């Protein structure tokens, strides 16, 4: 019983953080076999940031001028590469702690566990979820940059945002681990502001199954609803628009609890126009959206 | 910028995990050089936990009883005895991935993070914090026995907490690594219920900091007050009593922001009194206690 905000243990993405400096830069890089992925801004001053063309700056460094520690010993340069807003360092030496690893691009609505580091040290490690407009709400300090998030099957990381940005905002903006954005974002020190953020549907209807498991069930109505009718009130509180997909994969918790996806939606409508009226669910005072459905079943099973 | 829960690195702790098995119960183990730690109920049955006399269920029990296994390799044990409500199995080896570490009983008010395991596997991490009446809201399934909590200061681990029980009402009890209960329980299947869990009002204000630190300041009142003022409100409420130990721990989170203590206080008595009025804090909509102020101290100033 109870459930948590819990991250993957980071044991195995602890093994592969290195410190990566340039020039006067330095930031976090990710050591996988004998590559060193990163930002490609750490080749920019805080000067070059305003306005960098990275090709061209690019061009005035060789291997020797990007230095990679791992713990206290320095890591031979023998190549480099920039993929997308990444920089690949192909080092001499393979990760003898590299984990089995794949480079997944999440959508939306996914959640992820962040190792935040610094000078290539992890500092510590949470959960989060990549929010519809694409920013994430991290927790990032100077010098974090580089600091990956990840999902763990069994044995196996599958790596999904490297940070790179903190908008004017306080929200955080990275790539994949091909160095693409997620959302509109460019690695430029400009204002750049994020879209609506809105509720992820289908995740606060997995922790509302999860409390019902965990036994707060003062919620439950009386009621069901529609897809469509359920979908004009998630527009109205600015709640993502729920899906036959969505209800597919509520089916497992649908029926582990014997409440039908559509009952749980009405119980949810409800709890949108009338509120909480001081009551917490989950020792929580708000509807939580950073679960997915398959946190929850992960989570109420206890895989490992 | 942004303000997380945050566990710490897991790792340290991930490589310590072993399964422990007696007859027919399994549960977790904790590796420290040649000794493994494990809840003491590993020999009791189903049955057993309705009245254990462990010393007695002990004669039964001999050395080759213990099967310790490490990732999925058998260790020997050549020793075992009972301290208090924990069981050390000596073994042959010494855990080659034994961090530094230390053995601490911590205070109530106090956080740490859970490695939460299934079998000797570490199945997630989360942080959490030893509540007043000395239960812990943790994630433990069946099986989960055995699971510690600690804090790190740098590469040394403090153990503090290893989970053994889960209450009637789902909160959860354990020891320290000497296998000593924190609060009043004990490991037997009967009855136990927890006193009040009031609201660590030191971990509050710290957090009131962290909000402010981050850009949430619409709570900052025109206010101020003495202790005395304060505790009469924060009894009311139900939270903790606030001391001048409190306070000089504060100091601080005091001087980075400009915000005396005691003015601090003052918003707080207002927010308890006025409540949130549909607002949010650090995206909470509730009152955060499970952040002390040396963890605000450290994410704020990225402490690796
Ligand atoms: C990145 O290098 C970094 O560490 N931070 C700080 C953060 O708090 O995220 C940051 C902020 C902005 C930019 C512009 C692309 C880069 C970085
Ligand atoms: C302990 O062996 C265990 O794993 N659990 C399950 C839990 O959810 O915590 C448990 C519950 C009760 C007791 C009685 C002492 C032991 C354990």
């Amino acid at each position: 019983s109870g459930f948590r905000k819990m991250a993957f243990p980071s044991g195995k993405v602890e093994g592969c953080m290195v410190q990566v400096t340039c020039g006067t830069t330095t930031l976090n890089g990710l050591w996988l076999d004998d590559v060193v992925y990163c930002p490609r801004h750490v080749i920019c001053t805080s000067e070059d940031m305003l306005n960098p063309n990275y090709e061209d700056l690019l061009i005035r460094k060789s291997n020797h001028n990007f230095l990679v520690q791992a713990g206290n010993v320095q890591l031979r340069v023998i190549g480099h590469s920039m993929q997308n807003c990444v920089l690949k360092l192909k080092v001499d030496t393979a990760n003898p702690k590299t984990p089995k690893y794949k480079f997944v691009r999440i959508q939306p609505g996914q959640t992820f566990s962040v190792l935040a580091c610094y000078n290539g040290s992890p500092s510590g490690v949470y959960q989060c979820a990549m929010r519809p407009n694409f920013t994430i709400k991290g927790s990032f300090l100077n010098g974090s940059c580089g600091s990956v998030g990840f999902n763990i099957d069994y044995d196996c990381v599958s790596f999904c945002y490297m940070h790179h940005m903190e908008l004017p905002t306080g929200v955080h903006a990275g790539t994949d681990l091909e160095g693409n954005f997620y959302g509109p974002f460019v690695d430029r020190q400009t204002a750049q502001a994020a879209g609506t953020d809105t509720t992820i549907t289908v995740n606060v209807l997995a922790w509302l199954y999860a409390a019902v498991i965990n036994g707060d069930r003062w919620f439950l109505n009386r009621f069901t609803t529609t897809l469509n009718d359920f979908n004009l009130v998630a527009m109205k509180y600015n709640y993502e628009p729920l899906t036959q997909d969505h209800v597919d994969i509520l089916g497992p918790l649908s029926a582990q609890t014997g409440i039908a996806v559509l009952d749980m939606c009405a119980s949810l409508k409800e709890l949108l126009q009338n509120g909480m009226n001081g009551r917490t669910i989950l020792g929580s005072a708000l509807l939580e959206d950073e679960f997915t459905p398959f946190d929850v079943v992960r989570q109420c099973s206890g895989v490992t």
